[PDB]
């Protein structure tokens, strides 16, 4: 079987399950923040140093990182490759934001908007520049390409990741409409793809109420 | 023909370097902190909003981020996969790996070495903290794979990157002992491929004098 490790109110982990839902994975879920969730990783804390959340174990395979997660799952599951294109012009699209969302786009607003939330991390005027020159660079991207989604003209796991980092800014009442083509691909993915928005509207919930 | 953007000491462009020097590919190489280097960019900077270095232009393809860089140049070119393997579990690994240099182990090591150097940002304990636990978390996953290198028995792409960022230790006289596996990999590296590292040294030294 296929298990997931997971925080509920996660970006990580919330895009990780959107590609589980996406691609039909039957699996089980462990919230690692819910009740006796703690303590059920411990049978491999030894083997994730990182204290490594979300974790992904595919019938004995543990993977860590979101991304590579994302990676394997829509390489080794799914009846086509839309969600991850084997071309290596179009993957090198995919992975490109992938590697965006990690440094840069998740990395500022994050910081900005959860580590405030749950630690002594403090908003600052330097965290909310960095928060607007992220959305400038994925406004310029969305132009740059030219696509209605952020690595092709369909839904890629690059619009996973993305979708969890945008929905932080949305859980603070942060308003995008100065990014008038990430407001619209955001938008768009909603109408789309309601299934898979669901799981991250869960998380927003959560962050919202202890925002 | 293609083009790599690069900074001449940046652990990054030093990574893609090092695939460029194994795949046996002809490149035209523009460090962009050499004399003129800086305006040759111009021709492409309302493409790159990051202000992205390096870049690869692949006969018009462009393309930023080190490690999509990497993962581009390894499964296009070259006559095997040994650097970054097909399989998705071995890639996976790989990729892992990546995630890990780009999210931890570069990210802390550079924040500690690299921008007190060229920036007002300054070393301090907390991020010195956080340089040993990238180190403790490098040496666990060595020693949890089991395997001579990074992601695998033999070198792949995920070892150029993790060699750049060891780089920017050695360039500060950090001792690394401490972390047996690391500082065993590390010299092996650079034993078994010595054109790699010789890329990675001329780096180094420009570090060390402006340290
Ligand atoms: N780079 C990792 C980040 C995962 C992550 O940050 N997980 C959080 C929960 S959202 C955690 O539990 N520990 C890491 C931390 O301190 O942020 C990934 O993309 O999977
Ligand atoms: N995430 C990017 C980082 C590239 C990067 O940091 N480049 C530096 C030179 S070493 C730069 O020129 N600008 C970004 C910065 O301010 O660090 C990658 O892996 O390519």
């Amino acid at each position: 079987p296929i298990t997931l490790y997971s925080v509920s109110d996660g970006p990580p982990s919330l895009a990780v399950r959107q590609a589980l839902e996406y691609l039909g994975l039957e699996h089980k879920l462990v919230n690692v923040d819910f009740g006796i969730g703690e303590h059920m990783t411990e049978e491999f804390a030894q083997k994730n140093p990182q204290k490594e959340i979300p974790v992904l174990d595919d019938n004995g395979f543990l993977l860590g990182e979101s991304n590579a997660i994302l990676q394997y799952l829509a390489e080794r599951y799914g009846k086509d490759d839309t969600i991850y294109p084997k071309d290596p012009m179009a993957r090198a699209v995919v992975n490109h934001r992938l590697c965006f969302n990690l440094s840069t786009y998740y990395r500022y607003i994050s910081e900005y908007t959860l580590a405030p939330m749950f630690f002594d991390y403090q908003r600052t005027p330097l965290g909310l520049k960095k928060t607007h020159i992220a959305l400038d660079n994925f406004n310029t991207y969305l132009k740059l390409l030219g696509k209605k989604y952020a690595a092709g003209e369909t839904v890629t796991i690059a619009d996973f990741q993305l979708v969890t980092a945008t929905m932080c800014l949305e859980a603070i009442n942060f308003d995008i409409s100065p990014w008038p083509l990430v407001e619209n691909w955001y938008d768009t993915y909603k109408l789309e793809h309601p299934t898979l928005w669901k799981i991250v509207e869960g998380g927003m919930k959560e962050l919202e109420a202890f925002e």
